[PDB]
């Protein structure tokens, strides 16, 4: 995150890290067994780590569970990122409180104008290389579709929006991916792409959660 604050030990309560010996990307919890994070995030050999302030010291909150499985959106499409959601299930239910909890699926599509809280350990510097070791935060509020496909002619799919400020200087970055972007209380987007980070006219794209609830319920149900 460039440009953010810095959010307070277990305030996001929903974030997780995903580690493959170190840390590689964000999620989402859904509920005690499934994360939900980016299609372009997937590994094989990943740890889920919940109620992580500090990723670099274990200092006492901290549930670390191995996945069980893993499922790509079926039409996921690695050069558009067109559908860049994924599902993780963990090998144990997590034990959920108040520093462990899950975020809701949203039951509409967010407008324009609603205020959203990003996080992440990703980058925050908007040129260079700066990895914070503590959660970073950012305020930012979702751009109108017209404004999005006129930041990125030609890339925005009805599955993505634009979120941030077209001034630049604020925006997640490179290891905010899979991260949650939650607005009123529910995860209505996840950390995807974007050209650069914080560049002035291209703010950042995330896959629009709204459109995969229907994918994600079955999922959930079923697996
Ligand atoms: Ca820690």
């Amino acid at each position: 995150i460039v440009g953010g604050y810095t959010c307070g030990a277990n305030t996001v309560p929903y974030q997780v890290s995903l580690n493959s010996g170190y840390h590689f990307c964000g999620g989402s919890l859904i509920n005690s067994q499934w994360v939900v994070s980016a299609a372009h995030c997937y590994k094989s050999g990943i740890q889920v780590r919940l109620g992580e302030d500090n990723i670099n010291v274990v200092e006492g909150n901290e549930q670390f569970i191995s996945a069980s499985k893993s499922i790509v959106h079926p039409s996921y499409n690695s050069n558009t990122l067109n559908n860049d959601i994924m599902l993780i299930k963990l090998k144990s239910a997590a034990s959920l409180n108040s520093r462990v909890a899950s975020i809701s699926l949203p039951t509409s599509c967010a407008s324009a104008g609603t205020q959203c809280l990003i996080s992440g350990w990703g980058n925050t510097k908007s040129s260079g290389t700066s990895y914070p070791d503590v959660l970073k935060c950012l305020k930012a509020p979702i751009l109108s579709d017209s404004s999005c496909k006129s930041a990125y002619p030609g890339q925005i799919t009805s599955n993505m929006f634009c979120a941030g400020y077209l001034e630049g200087g604020k925006d997640s970055c490179q290891g905010d991916s899979g991260g949650p972007v939650v607005c009123s209380g529910k995860l209505q987007g996840i950390v995807s792409w974007g050209s650069g980070c914080a560049q002035k006219n291209k703010p950042g794209v995330y896959t629009k959660v709204c459109n995969y609830v229907s994918w994600i319920k079955q999922t959930i149900a079923s697996n």
